[PDB]
């Protein structure tokens, strides 16, 4: 195949997203997160060459991050905060590039994943009021 | 153009602004910021080669930041903070150089960017009373 | 072909082998609990098989996931256990050659730091709780 | 013109300098200031090849501090605190060297720059009781 | 005589152990320590293609300690601490290796000794109840 | 014609003294102190290729560090701490090695100089019951 | 004569004492400190290719540290703790190794040298119930 499915953590609930191109990999990423609930609510990405926002789940948090990703850059650590289960959620993330780049977005109180590292290329999972299951998709 | 844009981060308000010049990118950027609302209130920026001094906002601010950016000297990380949504500001800046320099104006209490990263060419957003809005934009 | 890292822990528990000559581990998870302090459960896969291979029971409050690119090497290693007949492995630390790292579980009594290299499988005896485990390493 | 000049940062008052000499560098710099005023009152220069001791505001303070220069060595990070606007003043500086000499002069209570780098060839600025107004200048 | 041999440090008590094989170096070894009595207890000993452990004292201790060393892994530090004197014994083991793998075992209350580095091939010394002596053997 | 005299630090008293030799460098210098007054009270030099030590002030003091140097080892770091004006006096000086050696000798609470760095060759200054003023020599 | 002489700090008191041998370098040395007196008391030397224990002093103290020092290694860091004066002694050693090995035996109240660094070869002093006076030898 062309491309690395990392594990989607979190619940079985949502609606389901996967957001991917050929034409480019992920240049930008937002995390929406609320101190009220403690969890990922929404998540947008733009693609290299393309000023279209996919979006996911819904931006009720009262903090966001973006972090921008050069063209030659990659994501070397990268690690997901959830609640484990069927009722699972996606609770914090942290990503670090080749670049010297990080971004920290939500809470860490349960389960995490060090997922696969590369050129982030999109991501998958399911969401509605929150963010219940995340998966990050690189290249090769 | 033949430019990289960063995300303008903030609120749609404030009279729209760009600084950018051909003959040259940034050689020094000034920001002007209070404790009293904790937002940036002005921005300066001057360009190689060009002794004009390009303005927004109200220098109301009880701080100043000045960097100055050497010929062959680029940004290697870059933190924008703000208040996000339609009534959203510019609240403080984090610069880090190729050669170690760094500046820290103003307060990261909500939202953050961590930008594209390189030559920084010009600057982009809206300005009133406050600096609504901010985006970078760097050369390639 | 393979390198036998000692089996930490008790006697206790059914005996497990997870190894494929089919790949190495690309994912190991660990569950533990808060109110216990052990290790109760380990799934791994393997490269090139989509089958799950679990021992233990996930009744813990916790877990966590390591996944391994193909060409990633495990260049540290602690287990975290209770000595004796009635042992237990407590917690494990794992870090790559490629800057990843996870921890689970606790580590109050014994440790192992064991030998390095490519995590091939994993080896021990479980029930409701992963009583012993012993990594397994390529040449 | 074959010249880095830095911002001078500062009020408009005191008496105008310039320590430049076609003769070299900056070899000696001294930065007198008072824990009374939190200012920089007073600074001497010496240059590479010159026995003259150039001069500028009242030594009125409690503590002194001196950087020596080798002819080779260059300053890499340099910062100067002040009180912005009209009635401005320079109230710290902090410079680091190609060989990994530093100094910390004064105090840093409101404003600042990070100025270009490079081979200190003089300075300038406005001085008086204290020294209103302060900038540094390089060679390339 | 192709061996390096560490001093033995600690009392004149126990039986005399010596492991070493013509077969291997060490691979694999193990301190036993309490805290009710601050010593240690017992150590095993595995070498390279031999799958018999060698035992010495008593495993009447609350902790153990493993390393297991790679076939081409050295000690690059190495400190035992101990009570000097006739009635003197072993109180802690900290190993370091050229892989950056460390254990520490037991307490470190009255004298040290830092070894010779190098290869581990062997281990020396006396036990009954405690570890009373340990000296490392290295290779040329 | 081929040394670098560091600026002589402190006040105008004390009998004069300057220690130098073509035929080689400092071999040790010695600095004594007090807490008594918190001052620097005696120095003393030996050249490479020479038993005989030079020395100036009163050793009063109830401290003493020596600093040995290696023919082929340079001060890459130098600072020391004075009482500025007429009725000056030196209080400390800390040095470093390009071999990781540093001394530290006396008080720093008042006026600090980073001195020129290389082959330390003598010194020069002013010294009664104190070191009034000392001065750093270096070769090139 | 192909040997470099440290400086013997200390007191004038005690049976002198010399350790060297041309047929190798020290390979093992022991410090013996009490805590009662704060103070060096006795220090045993060993030499490549001699099995023969070279001893000076009163082991009455309540700690020790030996050093293992490989063919290979070498001193890079050396400081003697001290009480100056014709009634001086040695408190306290700290050594460090071309292989990241240190030591540390006894006090550092009062007087410290930085010694000459290299192949520690010998030792010399004066030591009766305490280590009066010591120097330590390196080759070139
Ligand atoms: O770049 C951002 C933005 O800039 C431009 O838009 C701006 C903004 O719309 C707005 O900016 C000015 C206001 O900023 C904040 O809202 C406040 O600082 C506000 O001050 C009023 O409210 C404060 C909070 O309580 C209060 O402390 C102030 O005193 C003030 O309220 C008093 O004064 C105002 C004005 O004089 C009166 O209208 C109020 O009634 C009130 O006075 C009463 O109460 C007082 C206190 O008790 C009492 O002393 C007095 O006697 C009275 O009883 C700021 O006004 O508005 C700007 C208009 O100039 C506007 O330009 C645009 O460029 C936009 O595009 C851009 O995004
Ligand atoms: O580099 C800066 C500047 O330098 C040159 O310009 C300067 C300035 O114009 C100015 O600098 C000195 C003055 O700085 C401040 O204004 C004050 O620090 C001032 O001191 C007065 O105020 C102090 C704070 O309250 C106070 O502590 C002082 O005592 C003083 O006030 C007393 O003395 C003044 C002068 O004699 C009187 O006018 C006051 O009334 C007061 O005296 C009464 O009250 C006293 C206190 O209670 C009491 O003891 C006394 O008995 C009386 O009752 C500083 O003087 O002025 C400088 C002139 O020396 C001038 O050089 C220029 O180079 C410029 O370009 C540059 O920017
Ligand atoms: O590696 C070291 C050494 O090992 C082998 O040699 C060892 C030693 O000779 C020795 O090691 C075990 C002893 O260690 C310490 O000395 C003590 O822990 C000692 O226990 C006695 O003392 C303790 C501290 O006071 C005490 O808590 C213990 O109860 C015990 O003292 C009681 O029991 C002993 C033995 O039964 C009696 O003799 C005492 O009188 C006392 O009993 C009275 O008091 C009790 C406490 O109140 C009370 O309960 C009771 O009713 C009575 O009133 C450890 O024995 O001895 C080892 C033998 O086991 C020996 O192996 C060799 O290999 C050697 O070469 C090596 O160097
Ligand atoms: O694993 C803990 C424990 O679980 C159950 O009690 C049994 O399977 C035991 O054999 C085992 O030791």
């Amino acid at each position: 195949d062309n491309y690395i499915y990392s594990t989607e953590v979190g619940g079985v609930g949502g609606t389901p997203f996967t957001f991917m191109q050929e034409s480019g990999t992920i240049t930008s990423i937002k995390f929406n997160w609320s101190d009220q609930y403690k969890l990922l609510h929404h998540i947008e990405v733009k693609f290299i060459n393309n000023a279209n926002i996919y979006a996911t789940g819904d931006p009720k948090g009262n903090h966001e991050v973006i972090l921008e990703i050069d063209d030659d850059e990659t994501i070397i650590g990268s690690v997901i905060g959830y609640k484990k289960g069927n009722d699972g959620r996606c609770t914090g993330v942290k990503l670090t590039t080749s670049k010297g780049k990080s971004i920290m977005a939500g809470y860490f109180e349960e389960s995490l994943i060090t997922t696969y590292t590369g050129k982030l290329a999109g991501i998958k999972g399911g969401a509605g009021s929150d963010i219940d299951r995340l998966g990050l998709i690189f290249l090769k």
